């Protein structure tokens, strides 16, 4: 199969990973010096947060120049060396393609805001790069994403004397995909990096490209059409590259972003629908929603692969759960108002689970066992915390924690001069949570992650198999099979914090012996009616094979 | 009107309030020395927990003798002084009538377990006192109440070689109320205490008296009949005395336990329907469930009053809430499995609200301003915590905390020798939480409670007026009026942790000023459409009078 | 800008914070061991009370060696370790420079008092260090500061047979700043500590340096000139250090102590004029004094920052308020004779506000929201009380209360062996009020204070913004805006104990939507003419931003 189908992805932010020169900002040289770490961990493809020139009002997702390297990060030369050394070690690298909008500081908007027509009466060709309105009445009753900050998706520009559209911050005016010069402007952005050897893109905020009156301005067919065309371009000019979609929508609409066999869109999309149901189930001690929401995902094209994930650099999003499910999530996972933002909970994986390794390991094993390619968020493999004193979603973007030295090993700059402060609290600060500690610790979470990815490489059914759920007679116990190329894996997992009993419907497997993938230790042979009694300890995960 | 309509109740346990003599067990001489404190708090009626002789397998709710005083608590003489001194201070006292069942140790059951006929052939009249079955397949698919202890509501008696019935523990066999001799053993048990001057009874577990095949064995019309004859008795032989029912059922089944004007039952029932919705609304910042369960309550007889309460000696009960309501409450209010028992949450009021006085005060103001008569659980007026290392529901029955001396002022005996250990943790311990502390502190929870009761007493609409909810334009803001004898109170309460805006429908009251009950500070008069704009700070409660 | 404009200051006393060796006295080893506490609280600069050798007749403000460490506190090595550990955590430190006077035990004064001419007939260079009069009739009609102790500002030295000047205790003779050798001795004291890395100085009693006949001997131009020279010396030889002035004068004279842009003096002064008016307004429930006094303060130099404080190690000074205001304050806050001392009230914050956390929280938020940098008095963040059985102002200097073990955690010596006895009363004693308790209490005053500072960090308009008072129609409601960097904060505060309504004049902000800084909950958009109705609870603080 395709290479993204067997990849382990790792999300990181250059500005925040490793500082080479002491100025308190992460840079490409520093990242380059930590590629062995990543490769040794089991990671195949790096996804880098936006690295472009930017005023950084949205941490670099407000892009001022698509064909360069933000000075904080080094030079285009440093980037090219980084990418040569990543491929040297057999890693792929994808970047973040911000397509729905640019920074207000981008030259195109600096131009667009001079008005429709130029001092000499000739049309301003850049005015139609963005979306203007005289009074801002259009696209009413359209959802506001950054609700804690924006009262409107229209904002009046003082120089233009008109309103411009923005699905995100006001300093992030939306591009106009009804204008064909904009479609080409970002094909050209794509070519610039694909040409240098980048292996693909995470494509950002794709559901919000085209706005149409009388609709939600999400998932519009006019939007999908642009993505089909973006895929046809890459498919022709750069075979083998990866287009990955950030499309947090409900199951029926998400699968649309893969396109069809006849008309392909994305190769992979994040599985936003299952993510919140993992957390809900852990609290409810009941994995129904996991099974229900996955069952609502229609089959995807041949070339398609899901990207599975526990957390990332944004909040834990509650946009696409029901109202009762959202209320449950704030109650169970955000007991401080400060942990809420913009319809989601802005916390890291370990804090979200009360720093309980049994529960952390549990969800990571579901992450590695569900059908897709997993993506780890940087620092989650050592158990990093968060700093909710930082604004917006930056509390989960604090410096990587490398050792107990100055600034957690992130920089020789003082923690007060680092672009964000390395966490220093008594539970998750870098005197306790760092890579150097966990490399010497024989039983560290980091060592555990490495070992678990290793276990998964051994069994291609994780990467490529189907998924069939198994009845257990106990909602605390989720059980399913993964079949691929002759091998059958049984995954049994307890989402309860005490011992749980189950009776597994192993009818199709009578006469087979389940045996542990780790240590090749066999269980009683399935007999009789195949209803198989099991007991599990708290947050237990059973990775088993069903014999030939 | 009736005295229980204007009364403030207060629930305590003699074994646990005050130890007079130094042996570690609270007693009636000790309780007697604290009547002045209770008088000064603003309390009118003491409800005592079961004081009868007993092996204490359900803390005295397993009664071995309905006509005595448990030796722990002193003697029947000590009882008589206590009731003289309480009455001398204008206090009413009601006992706990454990009707549905007795202790296995009661001399009734020791006789009934010797078989249907005696060793000399004659028939054993005590056998039909309890409910029996040879195989114990009757009344199946009936709910277990103590789901964490009892596997079945039938248990084999080894000597009588049959099964007996028990809705509660196996040492608490149900009484057979088909047998009219049992109805008369409890009438005469009631008569014993009423003859001594006791002002009433709280009656225990009244839904579960009669059991019949093909029914749930709850609120059976037969059970109600027995209650009707109990009130008919008391109305005749002891006018003015009080019958109060513990009936945890859904709004439509609970009002039945009042009877009708023509056929009366209880004077008072505990308003269980609203109790869990108070907590949900605080966590959801959504006061909707309060208005809906209050709305499902049908009007009650003329003589009837609700008994409003936040907590008691039992768990917070999750039996009469939906499955999603129950699952939400576990998430929001029971982070540990230890905190759970028997479809409920075994935690004191202050721990339930994270010791946030602003929240504690809010639920109290709602407790004091809903229609009915409030009952305070002992020690919640100084903010006692709990001890969840103690079995069953004992963790909310730890000794009262009077001062910072030996065992919190409860006993001269060591904490290890007290019947329950006085709490000594750094947050709720008697070094931090005690009555001497809060009589000196000008602003303690204790003095706040005494003053809020003082303020309530000044406005009889609180105890007898009607309830009209009011539209606020914000699920977080609960607003209602109370109307009685020409007074109109307006009770606005924020259930959200941040500031909240609201538009109150004061259309009926255009032209009238609202003014504070405390301080006589008037707000702007209501005008025009009477949509009254209001802002509220976190957890704010506005007690206001609408001028005339 | 400069670091002290963003700093949160914290005032502590080494002898009283933490004893690191069991001898009952705080020391620098002990204070070093508590630095993570201050860091995690959100403190940036530690103002340490006088740490010099001294007989402690005024608790170390009678200095006897400006270049050493009082043996109670440890050695100069201990001081160096403390400064290294403070800076290693991003904490600045400043000392208390006692410029106006030395101890009578100071070597200089033991020398000066020998007479103008030594036994060998040669002159005594140290006689002219202090201020001498032959009959003590100069500067008559000049205020006595320590009115409860000192009957005159001239006292007869037994040995010199002349009169020496002292604005303070007779054991604190005033230094004579007309002698330029004196001026050099305190530039030299400054240099010593400024050379070890200390970040600056709180400068004690700076109005009273120079005395002149026919004046008040306050705020004289000759005193300001010496202070300009002190600023010049630091500006040149130690750039970036902080000079903070203690000048309790009337609003006009206070501002002089900043100097001018051309001839600079102090970087910061305490905002003494506003401090009493905060208390006046809380008792009157009328905030006009807060506005009248704030508005008599002229604009300050570019480098100027105000230091805001509620209480400190002194008495609550009533020196700079009218006779009627002072009589009110005595009536409202000094019921017992014992509570007055020298034109002022000697009580801690929490006793002053009757331990009402609502009122403690209100004034703390005004402290954090007025223009300036805030300074917290140690132990006030946990609600410490006072011991008015101690003499002078020591009642507010009792040891920090850390846990509920021996002496409250301050020392392993018994309370009766501690320099001052740690409080043990039922309301404020370390058994009820201590750090460890309040770290476990999910709702403690300590956590509140930490979180409120974090709220403040997030909005630079608090440190840096301007201030426009806003009409409300209700004197009980104090409303103002803070504008900086185009972020606009609206801060509304109720100073009364019941609900209050008002009409905010928000005309400059029509079309803006106010949202809570905590939670982002929106109030209605300002419409119409910006007359915005609000209702507030008792002692409510609305902390709002005006979303643009
Ligand atoms: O709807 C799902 C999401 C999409 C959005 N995430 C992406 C789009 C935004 C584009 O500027 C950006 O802030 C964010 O980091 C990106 O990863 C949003 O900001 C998230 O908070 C949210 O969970
Ligand atoms: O359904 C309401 C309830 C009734 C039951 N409460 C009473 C019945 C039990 C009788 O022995 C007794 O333990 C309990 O204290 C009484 O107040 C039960 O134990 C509670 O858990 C529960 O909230
Ligand atoms: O007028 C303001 C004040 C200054 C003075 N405070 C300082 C000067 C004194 C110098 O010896 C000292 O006692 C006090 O602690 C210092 O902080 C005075 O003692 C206070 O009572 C008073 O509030
Ligand atoms: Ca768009
Ligand atoms: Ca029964
Ligand atoms: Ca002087
Ligand atoms: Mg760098
Ligand atoms: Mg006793
Ligand atoms: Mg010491």
């Amino acid at each position: 199969p395709e290479w993204y189908k067997s990849a382990v992805f790792y999300e990181l932010s250059v500005r925040t990973f490793q500082d080479g020169n002491g100025d308190g900002k992460g840079d490409f040289p520093g990242l380059t010096s930590r590629l062995d770490y990543l490769k040794n961990l089991g990671v195949d493809c790096l996804w880098l947060l936006p690295w472009f020139p930017s005023p950084l009002r949205d941490d670099g997702y407000d892009v001022a120049d698509y064909r360069g390297i933000h000075p904080d990060l080094g030079t285009l030369d440093d980037f090219k060396v980084f990418l040569r050394e990543a491929h040297a070690r057999g890693l792929w690298v994808i970047g973040d393609l911000v397509t729905n909008h640019t920074s207000s500081d981008h030259p195109w908007f600096q131009a667009a805001r001079r008005g429709p027509t130029l001092p000499d009466g000739s049309p301003n060709e850049y005015h139609d790069y963005y979306v203007w309105s005289d009074e801002g009445k259009e696209y009413a009753d359209t959802r506001i994403i950054f609700t804690d900050t924006e009262v409107s998706n229209w904002t009046l520009d003082e120089q233009a004397g008109k309103y411009y559209w923005h699905r995100f911050f006001a300093s992030q005016p939306d591009l106009n995909y009804d204008n064909p010069k904009v479609v080409e402007e970002l094909h050209g952005a794509a070519r610039f990096w694909l040409d240098l050897g980048l292996d693909g893109f995470r494509v950002d905020a794709v559901p919000y490209l085209i706005e149409r009156e009388g609709t939600s301005c999400e998932n519009l067919p006019e939007t999908h059409e642009i993505l089909k065309g973006f895929r046809a371009m890459v498919d022709r000019e750069y075979p083998g590259r990866l287009l990955l979609a950030e499309a947090n929508q409900w199951p029926e609409e998400v699968v649309e972003y893969f396109g069809t066999e006849a008309e392909p869109e994305f190769h992979m999309c994040f599985n936003f629908p299952v993510m919140p149901r993992l957390y809900m189930s852990l609290k409810r001690e009941d994995t129904s929603s996991i099974r229900e929401i996955m069952g609502r995902l229609p089959k995807i094209p041949s070339f398609g692969q899901w990207c599975i994930f526990l957390r990332n650099h944004d909040e834990l999003t509650l946009e696409m759960v029901t109202d009762d499910e959202r209320a449950f999530m704030y109650a169970a996972y955000a007991p401080d108002a400060r942990m809420k933002i913009n319809v989601g909970i802005r916390r890291r994986l370990a804090p979200l689970l009360d720093n309980d390794r049994r529960r952390i390991e549990l969800l990571n094993t579901v992450l590695l066992a569900l059908p897709g390619s997993p993506v780890l968020y940087y620092g989650d493999e050592i158990g990093m915390g968060d700093d909710l004193g930082l604004p917006d979603r930056n509390g989960v973007r604090t410096p990587m924690q490398w050792n107990a030295g100055t600034s957690g090993g992130f920089s020789t700059a003082q923690p007060s001069d680092c672009f964000f402060p390395p966490i220093q609290d008594p539970v998750y600060g870098f005197g306790r949570v760092n890579v150097q500690s966990q490399l010497q610790d024989p039983s560290s979470l980091l060592k555990w992650t490495a070992r678990q990815l290793e276990l998964r490489r051994a069994h291609p059914a994780f990467a490529h198999g189907d998924l069939t759920f198994i009845e257990t007679g106990n909602p605390a116990i989720l059980a399913f099979t993964r079949q691929y190329d002759g091998e059958t894996l049984l995954i049994v997992s307890n989402f309860a914090g005490n011992a749980q009993a189950g009776l597994l419907d192993l009818a199709p497997f009578v006469g087979r012996a389940p045996v542990t993938l780790s240590g090749a230790s066999p269980l009683p042979v399935v007999t009789g009616n195949g209803q198989y009694p099991v007991v599990m300890g708290k947050y237990d995960y059973y990775w088993l094979r069903l014999n030939s």
